[PDB]
């Protein structure tokens, strides 16, 4: 569905909110593009926010 990512590393921070249609989706298809972004990072996305955080 609806949800934003932040990435959170030593020195790049990027954070992207785009469609996913579902939770696993937007967990396997956003990750793909949040890290596309800044893929040197991995994600911890919470459901009570329902936001991932891409830390490299």
């Amino acid at each position: 569905m609806y949800y934003l990512v932040v990435n959170k590393g030593q020195n790049a921070f990027y954070e992207t909110l785009t469609k996913a249609v579902d939770a696993e989706t937007a967990r396997n298809a956003f990750i793909q593009s949040l890290k596309d972004d800044g893929v040197q990072g991995v994600w911890t996305y919470d459901d009570a926010t329902k936001t991932f955080t891409v830390q490299a």
